[PDB]
């Protein structure tokens, strides 16, 4: 019950104008049989596919409390607000995808904290802040995207950052 709390909550902060989150009731045990929601084996979150649906808001500061969590993807929407830090605790995230969004603020270095994902999508984003420093960390990062952002400071050639090619990350107030 604590994860259909936690995606209740992200519900309740969020506006649907096409209604794809009308199938979504805490009064359920599970929150399996809910839409664009995947499950595995002894009932864990494990997908949340929300791609083109028209989603206008701000991210919640629950959403970090699914542990077993894989794949999440919230893309092409008017999500307008700030990436929470609890994405932290997300120890089992694959691949975080969050383009052609509309949120504001800086990547917090903690999101380095993920030791095993392998995609980071931040594109055409307004995002003020600097490249963490610490998402140098994670070796099994395969693409990186992070374009068409207010982004600024150095950037970081060193270990796994060494081998993506600049021209994935541009558009931005200072690259030097
Ligand atoms: C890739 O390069 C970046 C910087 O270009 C490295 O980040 C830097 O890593 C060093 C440790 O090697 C950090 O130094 C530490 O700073 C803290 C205070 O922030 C201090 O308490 C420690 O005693 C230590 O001196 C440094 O802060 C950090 N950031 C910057 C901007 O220098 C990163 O580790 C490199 N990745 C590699 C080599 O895999
Ligand atoms: C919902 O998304 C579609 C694109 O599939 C778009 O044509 C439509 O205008 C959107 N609805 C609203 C209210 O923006
Ligand atoms: C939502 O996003 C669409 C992009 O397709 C945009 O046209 C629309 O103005 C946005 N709604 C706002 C900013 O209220
Ligand atoms: C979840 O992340 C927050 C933000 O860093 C942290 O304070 C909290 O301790 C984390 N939860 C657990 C159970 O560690
Ligand atoms: C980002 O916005 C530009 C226009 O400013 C657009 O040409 C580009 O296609 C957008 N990025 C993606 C991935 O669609």
């Amino acid at each position: 019950n604590i994860e259909g709390d936690a995606l209740n909550a992200l519900k309740t902060n969020l506006a649907d104008p096409n209604n794809v989150l009308q199938s979504w009731d805490p009064t359920l045990v599970n929150p399996c049989t809910w839409f664009h929601v995947t499950c595995n084996s002894e009932n864990s979150v494990t997908r949340v596919d929300l791609g083109n649906a028209n989603l206008s808001g701000q991210l919640v500061p629950q959403l970090g409390q699914l542990p077993n969590l894989q794949y999440l993807e919230l893309y092409s929407n008017n999500i307008s607000g700030r990436i929470p830090f609890e994405l932290g605790n997300l120890t089992n995230l694959v691949s975080l995808d969050l383009y052609l969004n509309r949120l504001n603020g800086p990547i917090p270095d903690t999101l380095g904290k993920l030791q095993k994902l392998r995609f980071l999508r931040l594109n055409n984003n307004s995002l003020n802040g600097r490249i963490p420093m610490l998402l140098t960390t994670v070796i099994s990062l395969q693409v990186l995207d992070l374009s068409n952002n207010n982004l600024t400071g150095p950037v970081p050639v060193n270990g796994s950052f060494s081998l993506f090619t600049p021209i994935s990350f541009a558009n931005n107030p200072l690259d030097i």
